[PDB]
């Protein structure tokens, strides 16, 4: 399947988000080596990452960090923020379908339930954890990279 360099896609997403949240002054740092790529449908990668990155910008206090690594069959994108995080007791239910009635602000994404379902199409998943900053750590994993 087609190969998509990750850095440029994340750059496109950040740029769009920097606008939506320009008033908040979120500082988004990226550590994505140039060779890291995503194998699959570009829009799938962007829908998942757009939802996770929008959440980080929305809930952070100021800092958001994005990093990535890849192995032979998997791609790992980690998004960390310095916000309140996701309570231990909620790191499960946030991936289930909820009452998302008209929450369609122009920057809203597909939601985490749908984002996880997309990663599962690639034999992947999304793991909710805690960052060093104490806020959320979301690790997005896509499989089927070989
Ligand atoms: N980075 C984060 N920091 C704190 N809470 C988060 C974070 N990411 C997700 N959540 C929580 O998980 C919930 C569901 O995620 P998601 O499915 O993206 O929400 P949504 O319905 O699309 N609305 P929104 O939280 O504006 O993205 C959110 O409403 C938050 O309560
Ligand atoms: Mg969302």
């Amino acid at each position: 399947r087609e190969l998509h360099p990750v850095a440029p896609l994340l750059d496109n997403l950040t740029s769009a988000l920097n606008k939506v949240y320009q008033r908040k002054g979120v500082n988004i740092s990226l550590d994505i080596s140039p060779e890291i790529s995503f194998v699959g449908e570009q829009n799938d990668f962007v829908e998942v990452m757009g939802n996770v990155l929008d959440n980080a910008c929305k809930y952070c206090l100021e800092f958001v960090e994005i990093s990535a690594r890849q192995t032979d069959e998997h791609l790992y994108i980690v998004v960390e923020d310095d916000g309140p995080g996701i309570p231990l007791s909620k790191r499960e239910v946030i991936f289930d379908r909820g009452q998302r009635v008209d929450t369609l602000r122009p920057g809203q994404g597909v939601g985490l339930a749908v984002a996880r379902e997309i990663t599962e199409q690639y034999e992947g998943k999304i793991v909710a954890g805690e960052s060093m900053l104490g806020g959320a750590r979301m690790e997005v994993i896509f499989g089927r990279q070989h």
